[PDB]
């Protein structure tokens, strides 16, 4: 059932430091794995690479929460 | 003719302040327009506010300079 994996990863994704929202993700199903693309919203005073160590973060978080998501694609924008 | 109009692009891109390469451009004719979607090198150090004002400034030379392009988007990432 996909909306309460969608729910999931937007619930993960905003347990991570510096997460300010999930502006976008689209997951789909191939097969019975998830391939998802997100983004995240941050602070726009943090460095490029303070957004890339939050993206990285979430991936981590939300691949470690969620089992069946076999590819996770996470970009930064301001909010 | 696509690969003397992607050149362009990628000169035009490069003489903007905070422009550090062209890491992908993706260029494709609607009819006799350009629609494109390009990622720039930034400073990491450089802030997520910065790095949206390069973007904003790379489609304002760029659309400015090549006038078939009808849809530009582009985004940053560190390098």
């Amino acid at each position: 059932h996909m909306e309460a994996v969608q729910n999931r990863i937007v619930e993960a994704a905003e347990r991570v430091p510096g997460v300010r929202g999930v502006i976008h993700l689209r997951a789909r199903y191939v097969g019975q794995d998830i391939w998802a693309d997100m983004i995240i919203g941050v602070d726009p005073e943090n460095t490029v690479e303070q957004a890339h160590e939050i993206c990285e973060a979430v991936q981590a978080a939300v691949c470690g929460k969620i089992r069946r998501i076999e590819s996770l694609h996470v970009s930064a924008a301001a909010r």
